[PDB]
């Protein structure tokens, strides 16, 4: 079926939970043996969210190459994304090592450091120009260059230096700051505006390594971001945009990381975002 009318048909019939459970039943199951090794317990935020072995990002290290991060490679859309958990106190150096080694231009953050009164990720970037951060375990230096605070999101320019080679690179930090503590946003308008700002920066384009996107577990809000981006790109590329099947795209993405889209409300919100977004593109 088309999307917008499939949408109203699920609303009128109140069957979002049943649709979402079907997706959960059909999703791929691949091994994640490296994630479950005992030496990696303090590298995982949640025991039930792990990268598959076949798609995990490897650190360029011989001691321990493990990080909780996955490469989502979308062949028809010609887009790739790295989805990862919010960094932990003992993985902030690994996180920036990955950004460096994968040649990423942008980092997309969809959570606040504290939500619901608890810490959802480490304070992994510097908050003042004159107070830079040094990650001694991976030999990197990170400096805040500029910050632009808007009503729904903040954009930061960061300098990452590889202290071993003295090479430097500019990284863009795109921080969506207004996702509610509970539920999903009422309108997709600010989320779509944010997606378009990431696109306009070059961070999603083939001349750079894959964008790094995270929330707390790296599957819910993060899944919504890449699902909406890929569906909108396919609607532009195909002769028949009504042929784009958001459930089929989501199942393809779930071949590369488990659990993408965590609730039926996030599934409905993803439909809403693609539907409204397709009208603005034209
Ligand atoms: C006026 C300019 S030039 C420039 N180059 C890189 N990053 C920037 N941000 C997002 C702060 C800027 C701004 C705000
Ligand atoms: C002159 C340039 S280059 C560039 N790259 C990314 N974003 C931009 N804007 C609009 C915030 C710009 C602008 C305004
Ligand atoms: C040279 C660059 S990169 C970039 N990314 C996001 N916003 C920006 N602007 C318009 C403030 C910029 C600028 C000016
Ligand atoms: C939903 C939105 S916001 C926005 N801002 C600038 N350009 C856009 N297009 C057409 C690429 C969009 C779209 C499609």
């Amino acid at each position: 079926m088309e999307m917008e009318k499939e949408f109203e048909q699920i609303d009128k019939s109140g069957s979002w939970a049943a649709i979402y459970q079907d997706i959960r039943h059909e999703a791929s199951d691949f091994p994640s043996r490296v994630a479950k090794l005992p030496k990696n317990k303090n590298r995982n935020r949640y025991r039930d969210v792990s990268p598959f072995d076949h798609s995990r990002i490897k650190l360029h290290q011989e001691d321990n190459d493990y990080i909780n991060a996955s490469l989502i490679k979308m062949e028809e859309a010609q887009r790739s994304y790295i989805l990862t958990q919010g960094p932990l106190p003992n993985t902030v150096g690994h996180f920036w090592e990955m950004v460096w080694e994968q040649k990423s231009r942008g980092v997309v953050m969809l959570n606040r450091v504290m939500e619901k009164g608890s810490l959802k990720c480490a304070q992994y970037w510097p908050q003042k120009e004159e107070k830079e951060m040094i990650f001694e375990d991976t030999n990197l230096k990170l400096t805040l260059i500029s910050e632009d605070i808007k009503s729904y999101y903040t954009v930061r320019q960061l300098e990452l230096e590889n202290l071993t080679t003295q090479e430097t690179r500019e990284i863009l930090h795109f921080h969506y700051t207004t996702w509610p503590d509970f539920g999903v946003p009422e309108s997709p308008a600010s989320f779509l505006n944010f997606l378009f700002k990431v696109r306009e920066s070059g961070s999603l384009s083939p001349e750079h390594g894959p964008v790094v996107v995270h929330c707390s577990a790296g599957i819910g809000r993060s899944g919504t971001f890449c699902l909406a981006d890929t569906c909108l790109l396919l609607m532009d590329k195909r002769k028949d945009p009504s042929s784009v099947d958001i459930k089929k795209v989501l199942l393809e993405m779930r071949k590369f990381r488990m659990g993408l889209i965590q609730t039926a409300d996030q599934l409905r919100f993803s439909y809403l975002a693609v539907i409204e977004g397709a009208k603005f593109i034209m």
